[PDB]
């Protein structure tokens, strides 16, 4: 999701009556599910022999 | 007078770039002015005989 506010009339912003600032933001959701966890293998080793 | 702001691009500003809050407000005016206050009668008692 992308929200863009460009400088100008769209940012009247009483605390700044000229609207010389703008911004843009991105936002999303994420989730993870696992089926059959026994099918994933991990080996933890040291490096650099 | 009813003013409603829904969360999203309308609310988003410098303080909250994502605009995740909305609100709704209602306001009005009212006055009262009386002629002949002797035509209104009041009687004050107790209850539950």
């Amino acid at each position: 999701k992308i929200i863009t506010k460009r400088p100008g009339e769209a940012t009247a912003d009483r605390s700044d009556p000229y609207g010389e600032m703008g911004f843009m933001s991105i936002k999303w959701y994420y989730g993870f599910m696992v089926f059959r966890p026994e099918w994933i293998a991990l080996l933890k080793t040291v490096a650099r022999l």
